[PDB]
């Protein structure tokens, strides 16, 4: 079952009850302050740091979940609801929410009053704006009074829900009942000391009353759903000193039958130079110039209006790069919309908060800042070419990296350290996939410290030169390289040996030394391996080239060697060079990171799909066997049953959740594209649509979360809970899908020299037109596909046929036509 | 107002409605496994450590508070309702909640069902149990079904509300509905891989049914006072894989009109050796044998009965060291009970959980650890004195000491590290308490290292002496002690420069150098430079000793001039030199730290209470007019109105709160018993009496917090919220007021060579007997009081008059009568 549909036209996903398995949520914001918002107006903003400005308190694992927000309390005669249904729960006549990009709608109705609220950050603007339209249904007259509720957070999120003995004495509002454009509520806490900043919740009419105080406004002993001054119908004009902080006005509204009345409510961040942080010469008063201005520009609907035009036009223009056009329109709004939608709030929130995150811990993975690129360069070249300088600038000068980045303090996290050897390869995964795109070869030359150590400046070039020799440097007794304490698996531990609850996994090593390889980073190292060579060898360093192609041969020899168990490929070898990922075991048998990354390295592969002996097809058709299921591969099978101590957490999972036989939505994609590899199409598409929204949508109630973005993990066959997912939206899944359905799927994908066009979708998607935008110039794809393995397609160009599957760059301002059959 | 009375004879506080103006807890446990319980049964419970094996999940700023702990849901007839009133708040006929010492009991009665539960956690045992009784009081048939519930955690309560990414899949249990005694839930969670211990939660009987996961049995959308299987009327029999792990039994109960059923619940921590976890071969079911056990110790109402006795007679016995009895209802519950009671509660539970205090951090102040002991050590002297050697083996070789004690570890803090000055001499404070009370000068010769360091070991006596010369060798200009990181006030940091949100005050340094200084630890070097001085002269060291005299008397001339601001001690100087505490200052003017703890030291004082010359006497009375209200004595006045950066923390607080400007009940005491020196007992009491619980009780609206135990904090005369209290049970206050009244206003007190004997307490106490055990004796002391200013008891010693205030300690086994006039 659903519980709702997507709008196409409207670029929407339309929640049409409140009772959904799980609270879904948007992305608000797209430049600094973002907003978390679900479909019950649950959530929370920040500016930058959701750990230390965070502006609004949020709680996770409440009871019920998802039980504060921005809320709207309506008393209709003493009739106290919410439109957002949380938190009153009232019964509503309509209910309806519309997730957009970088916006949502959530409209109520009940008893014959409608509530509809635009919830959006601007453009240009630190806030979040709610436009509010109330309209009179019924066929009487009616006389409303509207509560407005937000929670204040104490800026440090981390304090705010632990240091009470501190924080319970500090909270301050000044209350500005007449505002030049209406009310205003200033939550200013610490602003006494070292804040140079302040939130302002303002509206744009003048409130009959207002609340600070959140136990004055919900009462004692009362949840949000029984909030004592709506019920009583009037507010209390309760100024805050310390507790807990909120913003609440109470606005009239009478209307008669058929009447609307439209309001506009601001939340906004504010921050003042020093010199000029107080109106008064006792500093005691908040210099409030710059807050008016901000709501002198949302004082009136025509205003807000225009302003949300211009988020829908910063959108629009924005995803504009790459389109299909085929009979499949789940497939059409996932590479058009939502796919990419999703990539960008990927790079815009890290991995800081969402439902699942909870916005305390700030870094994310050196490795994950380059795979998320992936799927964002084609939208913002220059944040991607930033983005590169920025992570690499980070790097030691031995080529290790920091195995976490800091995005807002551009460091990496020094507790943490390094490491996880296959963090290094993964920056020329990055930097060859922005040169394919742009053709910026500039960016190689671009003088690039090591562990931001002012005067140790090299070229990027020189610090993918390190990243290789790493690895080269750091092999095992069978030449594959040494895992240090994880690979792209955080779980895969295996210098750990941990025996005591509270070690971290991943940076816990209680013995030292050891012959831990691995085999997937083997297969990086033959994929990024050639990408350094290629690049070297355009640079100029035939040398340098050659001997690295050396290299790489070398471990592609390893892999099908010593890497390889005689139907699949290994997994690593342990501390005491003992193997993982054999059938001789009884449990984690094949994993499936090793088969897919091999192959797509084209390690293995045949003369075509129809070559069974080729180690890259078994190696696929074991994974088909054994790891594949309806919603997706699980990562290894069997799953472990008891806890093993060579191994770090992997087997600490019960069997079929997370990295223990879970469904690794990230990793699927490798498969996927190994498959396009070796010419199975209709295999790849299959595994593509198990995992992918659109395609789930249907199953709602089977996959819990947002059915229109990717999830980390999907329970595996081997969970009572298997084909539920979680952790939603913050996941390099959407990256890697992207590159697996717009480049090896739809087959268009950047190289040096051209485009490269390589459908490989199979026979369900029978014909269709990429829209392509690279270099400067338009490419329309227009492809005739019959869907049989091991059939390429033949190109003509501008009406002449050629060969290969290369189209030469056209000058930037040219549309070029591509006619593809196969 | 009330919300509720003391029960003297029962040695309880009998809470007599639900709506009290905050959550009034309790705290169950004698040993390592603890409860916080409130009256309306919310709170949690853990085993020695509430960061890491936290059994039961609790919200802190939940709304409405407290809702969420250990709840029996009764449905008679369909209408369900729960007898701490919350979660469901069912309008009950009757309601009372009884905290005594180790337990507690909440009756709630509605239509006809009473429900009666006692709650303790047994001597010997690490469990919480819960004893019900159920009574049919009306006149006809009931037939019920009662849902007992807890939540519990992931054990690490700072994952468990962070790590979702993780955590939500990792929630298992196991179900056994045929249990020997009745019917268990085992919470196992991690127990696959490295933890050796889970919770059993059970009842001693058949139960109807089970669930073990939350969102079965409180359902979608709902919080915990809508639980859905309650309403429903059965349970769902829900096995959790993942998400919440809960532990709820449904019982069937009918009961003809009169009748009473008794049911036994049982919250276990088990811990199972490595080589014994797992029944069976597979290593998948958990060893059960010493769960079983448990439960057969609780398996009747017989055995619960009895075991609750044996912690009466625990408690009971424990507080037999020091009573009193007199005219005065209020002055007597509090010392021969809720003082005391309170002094060892902060003996167990250190710093770590409370209301206010989240449970997460786990360390306490060097400087409390020595502070609580002079509360507890006439209870406890053996676990005191083993304190005293763990607290000096953290001490570092050149006297200085970690400013936090982890005494989970019995190590100190690395992180926050040393430099706060005043911390070294509180060991000589503890030492010489411990000793003055038990004789036991042993402790001087016990080999104790530095650091905690092999090897480094030396006797406990020359930690004293590098605790004294730490002190010597880091004064000042003014030969004032160098104050440091800060002072016994960790807000006044005048080392820190801080202008950036989030740097520790504490910690943070951005200038070195300077030549800061602190009045405080100047009187406090006076204080316990004169006992480490008696300590070294009884040990033979006569030169040592001394020598310690006179830096003391320099120290006392120190204070006296440079350290004198005309009418009141100064209270520091600044990095620059420059005073604080002066009145040549708009704000600040006055600071309570010094003015008490100098004139306790005997600084100032002059020949008498009319010698209004002196400069204690002159100190004092500025106390009186400047910091005195009616709620006690502020820390400072004025209260600084704007950010001084040169001072740290202590100016970030709005006027009246905390250090700037609130009433610290720690430090009040300090002024007591200087007034007490001086001669003017009656203002002594008078301001004991402000701050003191049982004299509070009557505006329990006002003071907010439990009427039965001390708060840390009162909001000040410049607070809106002015006698408003927060974070209460853990503080130094509980033993700081019960030194002053047993020892200074009772005037009963230890010495190293007798058991001195000198009320001053003023008129309001004509007469009273004190009971005293004191190496082994029992000294029955009765007091005839004039109260008059400066006049100081003559003591008659069985029978014969005696000269001076000294009682020589008599022989082990007698009984001393003594009889005081003054």
């Amino acid at each position: 079952m659903r519980y709702g549909h997507f709008d196409d036209e409207a670029r929407e996903y339309v929640i049409t009850t409140p009772h959904t398995p799980y609270p879904w949520i948007n992305y608000l914001g797209s430049e600094q302050f973002f907003s978390l918002l679900s479909h019950q107006a649950g959530g929370y903003s920040f500016y930058r740091d959701a750990k230390m400005r965070r502006l609004t308190r949020y709680r996770y694992n409440n009871i019920p979940a998802d039980a504060g927000g921005r809320y709207l309390y309506v008393n209709d005669g003493g009739d106290v609801w919410t439109p957002s249904w949380l938190p009153v729960k009232a019964d509503l006549d309509h209910f309806e929410a519309r997730h957009g990009l970088g916006y949502s709608t959530i409209t109520g109705e009940r008893n014959g009053v409608r509530v509809e609220t635009l919830f959006f950050v601007p453009v240009g603007e630190n806030a979040e704006v709610q436009k509010v339209t109330v309209t009179n249904t019924s066929d009487s007259y009616k006389s409303l009074t509207l509560f407005s509720f937000v929670e204040f957070c104490l800026w440090n999120a981390q304090d705010d829900q632990t240091n009470y003995q501190r924080n319970l004495s500090i909270g301050e509002v000044e209350v500005e009942q007449e505002s030049p454009h209406g009310s205003a509520i200033y939550h200013r806490t610490e602003y006494r000391e070292r804040r140079d900043h302040y939130a302002v919740f303002a509206v744009n009419t003048q409130a009959e009353g207002f609340d600070t105080d959140r136990d004055t406004f919900v009462g004692a002993y009362n949840s949000l759903g029984e909030a004592a001054v709506p019920l009583k119908g009037e507010s209390a004009n309760s100024v805050a000193s310390g507790w807990y902080p909120i913003g609440s006005h109470s606005v009239a509204v009478s209307l008669a039958p058929g009447e609307s009345r439209e309001l506009v409510y601001v939340l906004g961040y504010v921050e003042n130079p020093d010199e000029e942080k107080w109106a008064d010469d006792a500093k005691q008063v908040v210099n409030k110039e710059r807050a008016h201005a901000l709501l002198s520009r949302f004082a009136t609907s025509e205003q807000t209006d225009a302003a949300f035009a211009a988020l829908k036009d910063y959108w629009t223009d924005l995803l504009s790069t790459y389109s299909v056009s085929s009979n499949d329109e789940k497939l059409d709004r996932m590479v058009n919309i939502w796919n990419q939608y999703q990539c960008m709030v990927t790079f815009n929130m890290s991995r800081s908060a969402s439902f699942f995150e909870t916005g305390i811990g700030r870094g994310m993975g050196f490795r994950d800042s380059n795979q998320d690129l992936l799927g964002f360069v084609h939208l913002i070249p220059e944040r991607a070419r930033e983005r590169i300088i920025d992570i690499a600038s980070t790097q030691f000068a031995d080529g290790s990296a920091y195995h976490q980045y800091q995005p807002l303090t551009k460091r990496g996290n020094n507790d943490i350290g390094s490491g996880f050897n296959d963090d290094p390869l993964w920056l020329i995964a990055g930097t060859a996939a922005y040169i394919k795109e742009t053709g910026d070869f500039s960016i190689l030359d671009e003088p690039v410290p090591f562990d931001n150590e002012p005067g140790s400046e090299v070229p990027l070039f020189e610090h993918l030169t390190r990243s290789f020799e790493f690895t080269v440097t750091h092999r095992g007794p069978h030449g594959l390289p040494l895992i240090g304490r994880a690979d792209w698996n955080d779980c895969l531990n295996l210098n750990c040996f941990s025996t005591t609850p509270g070690e971290s996994f991943q940076t816990t090593e209680n013995q030292a030394g050891g012959v831990a390889e691995s085999t997937f980073i083997a297969a990086q190292f033959v994929l990024y391996g050639e990408q350094y060579a290629e690049l070297a060898a355009r640079r100029g360093l035939a040398d340098v080239a050659d001997r690295a192609r050396g290299h790489v041969a070398e471990m592609r020899d390893a892999l099908l060697t010593d890497g390889w168990d005689g139907s699949w490929f290994l997994r690593a070898y342990d501390y005491y060079g003992n193997p993982i990922g054999t059938d001789a075991h009884d449990e984690g048998k094949i994993w499936i990171e090793p088969q897919g990354f091999a192959v797509m390295a084209g390690v293995g592969v045949g003369e075509g799909p129809q070559d069974t002996d080729a180690p890259a097809i078994k190696a696929l058709d074991s994974v088909n066997e054994m790891l594949a299921t309806d919603h997706g591969m699980v990562l290894q099978y069997p799953a472990y049953t008891t806890y093993q101590v060579h191994m770090g957490e992997v087997s600490t999972y019960p069997p079929g959740y997370k990295e223990n036989g879970g469904i690794f939505c990230h990793n699927n994609p490798w498969v996927i594209i190994a498959e396009t590899v070796v010419g199975r199409g209709g295999r790849a598409f299959d595994y593509y649509k198990r995992i992918t929204p659109a395609y789930r949508e249907d199953i709602s109630d089977v996959h819990r979360l947002e059915p229109y973005v990717y999830a980390q993990m999907i329970a595996g066959k081997e969970a009572v809970r298997h084909g539920e997912a979680k952790n939603s939206w913050l996941t390099g899944t959407a990256a890697w899908n992207f590159v697996t359905v717009s480049q090896y799927l739809l087959g268009v994908r950047p190289e040096y020299d051209g485009l490269v066009v390589d459908p490989q979708i199979g026979p369900d998607v029978p014909s269709f037109t990429v829209t392509r935008v690279a270099r400067g110039a338009t490419y329309e794809i227009t492809v005739t596909n019959s869907g049989t393995d091991g059939s390429r397609g033949r190109l003509v160009v501008d009406g002449t046929p050629v060969e290969g599957n290369l189209v030469p760059y056209a000058p930037a301002g040219s549309t070029v036509r591509v006619d593809v059959t196969l």
